[PDB]
């Protein structure tokens, strides 16, 4: 469980990706692609996408990205009262999309990545830690969602 302070730090930083969420999304996005590349796999209307540049230039990438930090966005406003929100994401990621627990890992540590080069003024180390507990919560609450659904994870 986090803090209200932990919070704060993951809503002050989240509130700078916000400035831009299109940007941030294909920073993390690309990020993940390039530091795992099986997990391009998982996409069926991008995964011939073969560069950075390619990535760049995908308007259908960038849509994605907007959606996926938004959605996450939502989560984090929560402050972990997110059960709501989390049903149908661990229902579609679980049944539709087959996206493994792993799979989280790699998105989270692409998001702390970005976050760290992007914002070091808003995500120093109390930052980092409090951002990653917040993704720790929604991958553990996740992981008891799909277990839940019938989805190994
Ligand atoms: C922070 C973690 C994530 C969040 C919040 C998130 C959220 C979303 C949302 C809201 C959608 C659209 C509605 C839906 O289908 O549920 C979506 C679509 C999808 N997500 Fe995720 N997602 C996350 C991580 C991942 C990861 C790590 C992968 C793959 C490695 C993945 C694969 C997909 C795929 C394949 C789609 C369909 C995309 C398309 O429209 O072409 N997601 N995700
Ligand atoms: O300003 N929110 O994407
Ligand atoms: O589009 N889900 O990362
Ligand atoms: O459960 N939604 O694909
Ligand atoms: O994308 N992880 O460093």
């Amino acid at each position: 469980v986090l803090s209200e302070g932990e919070w704060q730090l993951v809503l002050h930083v989240w509130a700078k990706v916000e400035a831009d969420v299109a940007g941030h999304g294909q920073d993390i996005l690309i990020r993940l692609f390039k530091s795992h590349p099986e997990t391009l796999e998982k996409f069926d209307r991008f995964k011939h996408l073969k560069t950075e540049a390619e990535m760049k230039a995908s308007e259908d990438l960038k849509k994605v990205g907007v959606t996926v930090l938004t959605a996450l966005g939502a989560i984090l406003k929560k402050k972990g009262h997110h059960e709501a929100e989390l049903k149908p994401l661990a229902q579609s990621h679980a049944t539709k999309h087959k996206i493994p627990i792993k799979y989280l890992e790699f998105i989270s540590e692409a998001i702390i990545h970005v976050l760290h080069s992007r914002h070091p003024g808003n995500f120093g180390a109390d930052a980092q830690g409090a951002m990653n507990k917040a993704l720790e919560l929604f991958r553990k609450d996740i992981a008891a969602k799909y277990k839940e659904l019938g989805y190994q994870g």
